[PDB]
């Protein structure tokens, strides 16, 4: 008969997947297959907080799967090694995915689509990652990305309503297609553990950011409903990981960009009563979009030499400052419970980051974006290649259309977030002796209260690794001298 296949990379997820839905129909066999190598050389910057969120999104999945009467197929390997055996051993006819915006995954799906056709199989591919098709903003644009924000905003209010998200697969949708299974299928295809891996979990508690689908949708409920209870304010409590947080599930696909739209649409639409809400409704949706849309036809967007789009800076290489910022031990303590917030979790608030990229590059250790883009790279949940790069460029004022004139001050700034200091107490212990006058700038607090907090610096925490009113100052006028001849630095 028809024997199909469903690949999930992205789109985590059964609710809303147009391929999976495609792919089913009239098909007389199923199978939907995770390709996972860990020991893959092109990631081995993937953290274990990654691995983790992956494969708890994995077990979702199967578990869902058993719902329908199916599981999730684990295969160890490379696609392109992997494709073709299958194609043979299971008698494959079709072919499914998601599609992929991002260059490498593009060029991956094309090889991929070339051995398929070798082998006589169809495949169907079927955009749900993203908002928009990408590739009609661009061409609606001339070609190009829009490369400012508020241009892509324009494009965008431009675009035809967005379509219904797909239905979920149901036992009515499934049909008389079933998936072929074995008592021992856990020894062959089972989700893999992170000590399965080679990965020693200790060390490890229990996660922040619970992975898979029944955790977005839930949470997308709760969402809501605090969003029933304009752009937001940081406070204190924003630093925390929420209960409501969507941004890994819609990283990993867990939850439908396009779902999730629609129910915003929908929440405003019943309190404002208008069909016209403000661009402001989707927060980083658009944003998402844009990244995504700047990136997907630029294979050097995630560096600075030969990347067109990208200011010429001449950042300092450290090797020691940098591992310094990445390890949170800068002696900033806001810093670095931002830093360690992000190794122990794998989320941290967006001015948090804004602040911890600062004192990166433009502010204090004048050190490439590229660099904080790797770190973010390995322990980020929420954010993508194409979201990473983008990021951190527009961040080191790396872009020819987004200046940043204030330099984020490493005590200030967290000293007027958490007056107390509750923050640093929680992610580094070792300071939580001192009083809320020193808990942001200890290299100020007399050596009497060092020894009553049991924490002498540059003993038992580092002192601060620069002078900031000092690094600020140089490097501050040496982003003014750039931006004074900026089509000098352009490539
Ligand atoms: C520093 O490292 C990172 C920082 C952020 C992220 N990150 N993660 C996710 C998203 C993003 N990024 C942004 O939203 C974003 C928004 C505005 C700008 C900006 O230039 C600007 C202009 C004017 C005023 C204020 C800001 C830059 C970035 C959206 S997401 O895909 O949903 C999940 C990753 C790494």
């Amino acid at each position: 008969g028809v024997n199909a296949v469903h690949w999930f990379r992205k789109g985590l997820r059964l609710h809303d997947n147009p391929a999976l839905k495609e792919c089913i129909q009239g098909a007389d066999t199923i199978r939907c297959v995770y390709i996972l190598d860990p020991w893959f050389a092109g990631s081995s910057n993937v953290g274990i907080n990654r691995w983790r969120f992956l494969l708890q999104c994995l077990e979702d999945l199967d578990a869902n799967l058993r719902k329908l009467n199916s599981r999730l197929f684990v295969i160890r390997g490379q696609p392109a090694d992997v494709f073709p055996r299958l194609f043979k051993e299971w008698n494959i006819t079709k072919l499914s995915i998601e599609y992929d915006s991002e260059p490498f995954g593009k060029e991956r799906d094309a090889a991929i689509k070339k051995l398929a056709t070798e082998a006589g199989v169809e495949v169907i591919v079927r955009i749900s990652h993203t908002l928009y098709d990408l590739d009609k903003i661009i061409e609606l644009n001339g070609g190009q990305p829009p490369l400012t924000y508020k241009r892509f905003q324009t494009l965008v209010s431009k675009m035809e309503p967005l379509e219904m998200p797909a239905d979920t697969i149901t036992s009515d949708v499934i049909g008389k297609c079933m998936t072929p299974l074995s008592d021992d299928h856990d020894e062959k295809y089972g989700v893999p553990s992170l000590e399965e891996l080679g990965f020693d979990t200790d060390g490890l508690s229990s996660a922040v950011w619970p992975g898979g689908e029944t955790e977005a949708l839930t949470r997308l409920e709760r969402h809501l409903e605090r969003k029933a209870w304009e752009r937001p304010r940081m406070n204190a409590n924003s630093l925390l990981a929420s209960p409501t947080g969507l941004s890994p599930y819609l990283r990993f696909g867990c939850l439908s960009c396009r779902l999730f739209y629609f129910k915003l649409t929908d929440l405003y639409k019943k309190v404002k009563k208008n069909s016209s809400p403000p661009l402001s409704l989707y927060g980083q949706l658009l944003w998402r979009e844009f990244f995504y849309t700047a990136a997907t036809n630029n294979p050097r967007f995630d560096k600075m030499e030969g990347n067109p789009i990208c200011v010429q800076i001449p950042w300092d290489k450290n090797p020691e400052a940098l591992a310094k910022w990445a390890e949170g031990r800068t002696g900033f303590p806001w810093i670095d419970a931002i830093m360690t917030q992000l190794r122990q979790e794998g989320w941290i608030h967006h001015l948090a980051r804004h602040a911890v990229a600062c004192f990166l590059t433009r502010g204090d250790l004048w050190i490439s974006w590229e660099e904080g883009m790797k770190v973010f790279e390995e322990l980020l949940l929420d954010a993508d290649w194409s979201i990473n790069a983008g990021s951190w460029m527009w961040l080191s004022c790396s872009s020819f259309f987004q200046q940043f004139f204030h330099c984020y001050c490493p005590v200030g700034f967290g000293r007027r977030t958490d007056p107390n200091g509750d923050y640093i107490r929680r992610y580094l212990p070792v300071l939580r002796g001192f009083p809320a006058k020193y808990i942001y700038d200890p290299w100020n607090a007399p050596e009497g209260i060092q020894k009553v907090a049991k924490c002498l610096i540059g003993v038992n925490y580092p002192k601060p690794m620069v002078n900031h009113a000092e690094a600020s100052r140089l490097n501050i006028e040496r982003m003014k001298q750039i931006y004074q001849q900026l089509s000098r630095y352009r490539g």
